[PDB]
Parts: C-alpha cells; sequence; structure tokens
C-alpha cells in the first residue's frame, strides 16, 4: 500500500471510473506524471460518487498486473471528493 497525490485526469461515470495524474508518489515530487486506476467503488464522499477533471487528490494504490490502481481516494487534507 502506496500513498500519492495528483489530480483527477478523467472520469466517466458510465464507466464509473477513470485515472488519477500521479505527480507525487510516497512524498516525493515525481518528473515525471504516472496515471492510477480509479474506480467509483473508492471515492471518498457521500452520495453519487464521482471524480471531476482536474480536482486534486490525495490516495493509497498498490502495483497489480494493470498497472496502479488506487484503494482510497480523497481530496486534500482526507477531505471528501468533489465529484462532478
Amino acid at each position: 500500500v502506496l500513498r500519492g497525490t495528483g489530480h483527477c485526469k478523467w472520469f466517466n461515470v458510465r464507466m464509473g471510473f477513470g485515472f488519477i495524474s500521479m505527480i507525487n508518489r510516497e512524498g516525493s515530487p515525481l518528473d515525471i506524471p504516472v496515471d492510477v486506476f480509479v474506480h467509483q467503488s473508492k471515492l471518498f464522499m457521500e452520495g453519487f460518487r464521482s471524480l471531476k477533471e482536474g480536482e486534486p487528490v490525495e490516495f493509497t494504490f498498490k502495483k497489480s498486473s494493470k498497472g496502479l490502481e488506487s484503494i482510497r481516494v480523497t481530496g486534500p487534507g482526507g477531505s471528501p471528493c468533489l465529484g462532478s
């Protein structure tokens, strides 16, 4: 279980998932961003779960055979995500 921070790259509510651009990993700025998969079920917020393109996020994630995958995604300071 690693942590990172960055921003929603895209999120498609019809698909129920999207990607986060990670720009900081384990507390270190990255020289090139790396994307992280995010499914609606992992979004920390009340009511309908989505992300808005560009919204800033903090998250835990893991490695898998299908790229990096988020475990739990919040807005800044662990606050709820905003969504679209």
